[PDB]
């Protein structure tokens, strides 16, 4: 892929995030507090997963940035909707209007309805996510692998302004606590 030159500067939105997440400084950073970290709710935090979006909406062109996901055990990333359900039990699924992967027991999946199986040989410590708003994409790159394709969404339809899609997954196991970080262009 030669999709880096659309490069982003992504931050998080403190405002969408679940009540237990920690948010560093340069909003760039995200992990799984061991408490509720002492927010008031509102109507925008996602309740029952450790989620939050980035600050930035998209609504035409193509952006690229990348993830690092370096020793976690579980973790969903992509983009989804504006508007997606923040509260309560709900699937990752286009129908929902989220465009994700994800890592959960030693296996990766793209959150289509139902699941995709995902073939990656190279275990990735580093996500490339590209968009292309007008042409309906989603794509997937392994930056640890050379950047080689992991999946793409065509034929998206999504309705609206769309948000970069994080999950940092639970920690029950103790194996899951580090962060997700945005990595610099
Ligand atoms: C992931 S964990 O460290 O096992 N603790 C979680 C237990 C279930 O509730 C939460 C999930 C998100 C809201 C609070 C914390």
């Amino acid at each position: 892929h030669h999709h880096h030159h659309h490069m982003v500067h992504i931050t998080l939105d403190r405002n969408t995030a679940n009540s237990w997440l920690i948010i560093s400084k340069d909003r760039r950073q995200v992990r799984m507090g061991d408490t509720h970290q002492n927010v008031s709710d509102n109507k925008e935090r996602f309740s029952n997963y450790p989620m939050v979006l980035g600050a930035q909406r998209f609504s035409s062109g193509k952006m690229y940035w990348e993830v690092d996901v370096t020793q976690k055990e579980a973790w969903d990333l992509g983009v989804c909707r504006d508007s997606v359900q923040r509260k309560g039990q709900f699937s990752l699924s286009p129908e929902n209007g989220f465009w994700t992967i994800w890592l959960w027991q030693d296996s990766y999946e793209a959150g289509t309805s139902p699941q995709t199986t995902l073939h990656i040989q190279v275990p990735p410590c580093q996500i490339g996510i590209f968009v292309d708003y007008e042409a309906g994409v989603v794509s997937f790159y392994n930056i640890t692998d050379h950047g080689s394709l992991i999946y793409t969404f065509s034929e998206c339809v999504f309705a609206g302004p769309l948000r970069p899609f994080f999950n940092v997954g639970f920690n029950y196991s103790g194996g899951n606590a580090a962060p997700l970080k945005l990595c610099p262009l």
